[PDB]
């Protein structure tokens, strides 16, 4: 009923992020720009599931809609 | 820096924290699928087009930067439709 803000989407997050690292950047060699962003999406995001299923991790597959070997996969390039 | 009312720049790891958080939230109980594919389309999208911008379209320029052969950057630049 009051003022109240939208709420930054994800999609809106990154945009605005990734936007503002593109401005105190001002040229300077970056590779692996795919490899390092999706790094820091995919870290928050698997942890953060494994919190909300409490770590087992055959429902952690179904809520990522993967495989568990692939789940396992990429949680222990993380933290087993 | 900013000593005048400003708040703290989300992070881009903290804001996935928050969005799935929050996600996760409003569906605790509900079987959801697709997370992956989901986060990851909402994700490589804009990563795509504001990096399709810093360069102008040069495709070539995109990869050199992403760290991608310009086969896995077009088949997905392609994806989230930007040919």
């Amino acid at each position: 009923t009051t003022p109240t803000q939208e709420g930054q989407t994800l999609r809106d997050s990154v945009e605005k992020a990734l936007h503002n690292y593109f401005a105190h950047l001002e040229g300077q060699p970056v590779t692996d720009v795919y490899n390092m962003v999706l790094c820091e999406v995919e870290a928050p995001l698997l942890e953060t599931v494994m919190n909300h299923v409490k770590g087992n991790q055959t429902k952690a597959s179904e809520l990522l809609g993967l495989n568990r070997g692939t789940l396992r996969k990429k949680l222990k390039q993380y933290d087993l």
